[PDB]
């Protein structure tokens, strides 16, 4: 901030939809206005350069035909160098540029969350809509609700 401020743009934005169809670029509009009744975290997936995640998608994420319902899960976001951010919001627990970022149920990026069926070097960089599926048919139950976070914080008894 420098001195003007800024709110919304509402005209020029691109997302996922060239792989499957609705599913991690539902937007952060839809995707938080029923992010907060029903509880269920974003899946941020971001891309910059080349990208493979965006082109292996394509043919197998078309597949994602079901996984166009199964949003009912959580919802998700992409975003491209056309808005990208300036925080770990793209790239967390790496150095890539950028990749697939999970996050707290409002927008809040947190290396917390990755493709634990990613590279052993990579985690966050996603190359096939079979691993995301599992990843999203995963931490929508641990994900969503804190049910992630181990279990409790604390209690002495």
């Amino acid at each position: 901030m420098h001195h003007h401020h800024h709110h919304m743009s509402d005209g020029h934005n691109g997302l996922g939809k060239g792989f499957g169809d609705h599913i991690h670029w539902r937007t952060l509009e839809d995707g938080k206005k029923e992010a907060a009744a029903s509880g269920l975290p974003l899946m941020v997936i971001i891309h910059k350069s080349w990208c493979g995640a965006c082109k292996a998608l394509k043919p197998k994420f078309a597949e994602s035909t079901e996984i166009s319902e199964l949003s009912h899960n959580f919802v998700m976001v992409n975003l491209e160098d056309e808005e990208e951010p300036k925080d770990e919001d793209f790239s967390p627990d790496g150095g890539y540029i950028p990749r697939i970022l999970f996050l707290d149920p409002s927008g809040k990026v947190h290396p917390e969350i990755i493709n634990e069926n990613g590279n052993p070097s990579y985690k966050y960089f996603y190359v096939s809509a079979e691993q995301v599926v599992q990843g999203m048919k995963e931490a929508q139950e641990r994900l969503t609700g804190d049910a992630f976070r181990k279990k409790h914080l604390e209690d002495e008894l």
